[PDB]
């Protein structure tokens, strides 16, 4: 249920398509910009080694022949079809969006045949074309410059009237006004699309491509009329954004899949390790795809917390008498609390013990370095100072759930044995456990 990330060295705008036969496919844009790779794998993870194919490479002469850009693939009406953008070898900023075809049961050993344009009233710089399904309904997504706007793109949608050709007018749903949306450019790009609860959330990215590269989010009622832009409000902050703290610039361009058992939706997109670029901006090749959970948060919206730290992502720890509340660290206290708005202060990663002997520690997420270590009894998320006196403190020995000894966990004080971590007035301590209370109070569950 956790990733190992990046998922993909020098691969940007990744698109992961989970099909029927089993297999999730994996489409993204190459840092040469001059083809269309393939890949596919049975579970996320087995994406990171799977060989890619090329599908698809860009003309000699003419369209389809320059800035090959953020292919996306889908299958519709039992047939694949990918989106993507290209400029032509005579004008390479007369980027449009194209559509390939195959009716392999397998796309990548099929052939495939080239659909054409996607035509729009507007002859302009268009590219990130996404396509999904409210209530039945196909709509088509992009980035498409208005002339009479000052800015670089604003968001578009408009019904089809088949894979590769809408029906009707398009709708601007955002341009880029806010603060940090027109940092370098003022650009909405990437749309991408997610259903939850009655609601469409689409998330598209803002700014340069850059550490400024972040993510903001339209939201609407399912119910609603998606073409009038009066259905659909913007965020007033990013929704994921650069961390520092844990080393991930210029979040963007996402998509979204589903787990294995298709219980999670899970946020694909890319990042950079590095804050300031070197060199042509367009022509630095570092962008890695990475994935991680979303969750859910209780009034019906998406929370993605931050780009996590890499190697193995983070999780949640709920409690077995109270299952809506987590531990979490406010002002550096922990406690247990439900609905946690601030996500990242949530998430914990398990990593062999500070103090060794088999014990695990529980690292911050959004404070990379910082553990969980009791004090006077008390639990505080602190930064490891390198002493022995912290490495103990945060080290503990994973127990079979002491009211839960099939599915629960309960951590034991390494430097304190016999007392264990537990809730109490919803702040967290190490005491020792007598009663029936006491046991569920020290009891947890790894995202149930
Ligand atoms: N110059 N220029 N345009 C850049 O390239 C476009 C695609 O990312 C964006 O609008 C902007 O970052
Ligand atoms: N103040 N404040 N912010 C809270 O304190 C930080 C440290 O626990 C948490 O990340 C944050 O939610
Ligand atoms: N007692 N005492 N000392 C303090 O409290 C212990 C238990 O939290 C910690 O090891 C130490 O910080
Ligand atoms: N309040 N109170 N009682 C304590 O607080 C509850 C929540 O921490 C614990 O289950 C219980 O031990
Ligand atoms: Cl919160
Ligand atoms: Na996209």
């Amino acid at each position: 249920v956790t990733f190992t990330n990046p998922l993909a060295e020098k691969r940007a705008d990744p698109h992961i398509f989970k099909h029927t036969d089993g297999y999730y496919y994996f489409t993204a844009t190459v840092p040469e910009y001059d083809r269309i790779v393939l890949r596919r794998a049975t579970t996320l993870q087995g994406l990171a080694t799977a060989p890619e194919t090329t599908i698809w490479t860009k003309h000699a002469s003419g369209v389809m022949g320059a800035h090959i850009w953020a292919p996306e693939i889908h299958f519709i009406d039992g047939k694949w079809y990918v989106y993507f953008a290209a400029g032509s070898t005579s004008d390479v900023w007369a980027i449009r969006m194209y559509v390939l075809e195959s009716g392999a049961a397998n796309p990548l050993t099929g052939s495939w045949t080239e659909k054409g344009q996607i035509a729009t009233p507007v002859s302009s710089f268009s590219l990130d074309a996404t396509t999904f399904v409210v209530n039945g309904v196909r709509h088509l997504a992009w980035a498409q410059r208005n002339p009479a706007e000052d800015n670089n793109t604003s968001l578009f949608i408009a019904k089809m009237a088949n894979p590769w050709t809408i029906s009707g007018t398009p709708t601007e749903i955002s341009q880029p006004t806010l603060s940090w949306e027109t940092v370098g450019y003022k650009v909405n790009e990437g749309p991408a699309v997610i259903q939850h609860g009655g609601k469409v959330f689409l998330t598209y990215s803002a700014s340069a491509t850059d550490a400024n590269y972040c993510l903001g989010m339209l939201s609407a009622s399912a119910s609603a009329d998606l073409l009038n832009a009066a259905s659909w409000t913007k965020s007033s902050q990013p929704v994921f954004k650069t961390s520092e703290a844990t080393g991930q610039y210029g979040p963007g361009h996402n998509s979204f899949t589903v787990s294995e058992d298709g219980k999670s939706d899970i946020l694909v997109y890319h990042d950079r390790n590095y804050k300031d670029i070197s060199g042509d901006p367009l022509n630095d090749p570092n962008r890695r795809t990475r994935l991680q959970k979303v969750y859910w948060n209780a009034d019906g919206t998406p929370n993605f917390g931050i780009p996590v730290a890499d190697g193995v992502t983070p999780v949640r720890f709920s409690s077995y008498n109270y299952p809506d509340r987590y531990i979490r660290h406010w002002d550096f206290r922990a406690r247990i609390e439900a609905n946690v708005t601030n996500l990242a202060d949530s998430q914990f990663r398990v990593v062999t013990g500070l103090a060794g002997s088999g014990t695990i520690s529980l690292e911050s997420a959004n404070y990379p370095g910082y553990y969980l270590r009791h004090k006077n009894y008390e639990v505080w998320v602190e930064k490891n100072d390198g002493s022995s006196a912290f490495k103990n403190d945060a080290s503990f020995s994973r127990r079979a759930g002491l009211a839960d000894s099939a599915d629960g966990i309960a951590f034991e004080s390494y430097n304190y044995p016999g007392r264990y971590l537990r809730h109490y007035e919803n702040l967290l301590r190490i005491q020792p456990v007598s009663t029936a209370l006491d046991r569920q109070d020290a009891t947890f569950y790894a995202e149930k």
